[PDB]
């Protein structure tokens, strides 16, 4: 049994109160106060629609993924990744696809910088979408579950779906459950063919083992996954560490 399975078994044993104290212990988070207030008032400029904008910005600012040309955003939700890419200098067009409907987020219309090069489409299940030519492929799909075998199935499904969209392009793909031996086998095959590396985002909660497969980097997948497993296990040991607070992104206004 993997270090990740031991972390998941422990996570599943926590009371709601313990789970609530654990999930944000020692993580990094952006202060969403101003954006939440503005969005409640129906403000359409400056504010990121979700925490997703700051999450993708973390990778982009470290050159792990460099969005350019035609950006495809799979599982765009409210649109955090799409509106962030819309303001990047090398980006020319952003297309977002999301399921929507009961239990899922709907795209939020915004007037942030570069809103005019974005098209968000709801009622779209990516598992039935044929692949499209694109210069950047983004995918944030992976629903958490108390069952690691459910999470493993969801991860393999995403990995099999994304491959036909990968054609020597920039990419950032969520890997919900990267520690199961079957997932590691797929990721290593994918890394040999398309390159890139798996990276833990410090904005991720301790309640998820999610890592992101990004195009610009190299490294040992097994070592990186085991490093995250040891980190998350170690975070059960000590009393709650309040999260490190950072400033949220200002997405500005205007067209391009
Ligand atoms: C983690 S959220 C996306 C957050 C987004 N990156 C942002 O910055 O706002 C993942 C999204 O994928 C959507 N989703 C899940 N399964 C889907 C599917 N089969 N096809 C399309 N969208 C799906 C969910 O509704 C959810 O809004
Ligand atoms: C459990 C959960 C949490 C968060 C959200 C959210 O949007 O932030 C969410 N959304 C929805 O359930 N949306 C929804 C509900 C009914 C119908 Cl007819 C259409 C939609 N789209 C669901």
């Amino acid at each position: 049994e993997t270090l990740g399975e031991k972390w998941k078994k422990k996570l599943n044993q926590l009371s709601r109160k313990e789970f609530d104290l654990y999930k944000k212990s020692g993580i990094t988070e952006v202060d969403r106060t101003e954006a939440k207030e503005g969005l409640k008032r129906g403000e359409t400029t400056h504010h990121a629609v979700s925490r997703g904008s700051a999450k993708l910005q973390w990778f982009v600012e470290r050159n792990m993924v460099i969005p350019e040309g035609r950006v495809i955003d799979l599982g765009c939700g409210r649109g955090g990744w799409s509106y962030y890419c819309a303001g990047l200098k090398k980006v020319t067009e952003v297309r977002g696809y999301t399921k929507g409907g009961p239990g899922h987020e709907e795209p939020v219309p915004m007037s942030t910088y570069g809103w005019n090069i974005v098209k968000l489409m709801s009622g779209k299940d990516v598992f039935y979408l044929p692949p499209e030519k694109c210069d950047t492929l983004l995918c944030d799909i992976g629903e958490s579950s108390p069952s690691p075998t459910v999470e493993e199935s969801r991860t393999i499904r995403v990995l099999k779906m994304v491959e036909p969209w990968l054609k020597n392009n920039q990419f950032c793909i969520k890997v919900l459950n990267p520690y199961m031996p079957t997932v590691i086998e797929h990721l290593e095959r994918l890394q040999r063919k398309h390159g890139g590396m798996l990276v833990r985002n410090p904005l991720s909660r301790n309640s998820t083992h999610e890592m992101y497969w990004i195009s610009n980097g190299t490294g040992n997948i097994v070592s990186s996954v085991n490093m995250v497993s040891r980190l998350l296990l170690n975070r059960f040991t000590m009393t709650h560490r309040r999260p490190t607070i950072e400033k949220d992104v200002d997405l500005g206004a205007g067209t391009r």
